[PDB]
């Protein structure tokens, strides 16, 4: 209840974990142009068309490493730097990025959208569409929309 709440105080946190994240990452390989060389390697490692950029059950980010990972590579790394697909979601999580700030310290944000090496375009809203900045309840109406059997979502964060 009233305005997205988690936008200001959550943010603040959620950006230590993913800017360490993107920080060991790159530690480990240092840069490869953007973690080319796995893009090759995984996208024919799974079913040739990696299934893994959704998940049919209700729970699939790419984005962290907590659980079940696939590790790839993103087209450029000022533009996008990496993707790692990890299933793993909740209805609350759903709310909770929309009620986040996923534009001043995210890369981008699409629900419903499969194909993490070049993401479609970013708008303002959710669901078979990807946005540019999350944030307010207007976000967490859209993002939490029908999204049950197809609740996944690929979002790129800084």
């Amino acid at each position: 209840m009233e305005q997205s709440a988690s936008d200001s105080n959550k943010s603040q946190n959620a950006i230590s974990e993913v800017m360490s994240a993107t920080s060991a990452i790159n530690g480990l390989y240092i840069g490869q142009t953007s973690y080319s060389g796995l893009d090759s390697t995984i996208l024919l490692n799974t079913s040739a068309i990696p299934d893994n950029y959704k998940d049919t059950t209700n729970k699939k980010i790419t984005n962290p490493f907590g659980g079940e990972l696939n590790v790839g590579p993103a087209n450029n790394n000022t533009a996008f730097g990496y993707y790692l697909t990890l299933t793993r979601l909740d209805k609350a999580a759903c709310v909770s990025l929309a009620t986040l700030n996923l534009g001043t310290s995210a890369k981008g944000y699409g629900v419903n959208i499969s194909g993490e090496n070049n993401i479609t375009s970013f708008g303002n809203s959710a669901d078979q569409a990807a946005k540019s900045t999350a944030i307010t309840p207007a976000e967490a109406a859209t993002a939490c929309k029908n999204t049950d059997s197809t609740n996944k979502v690929t979002y790129f964060m800084k």
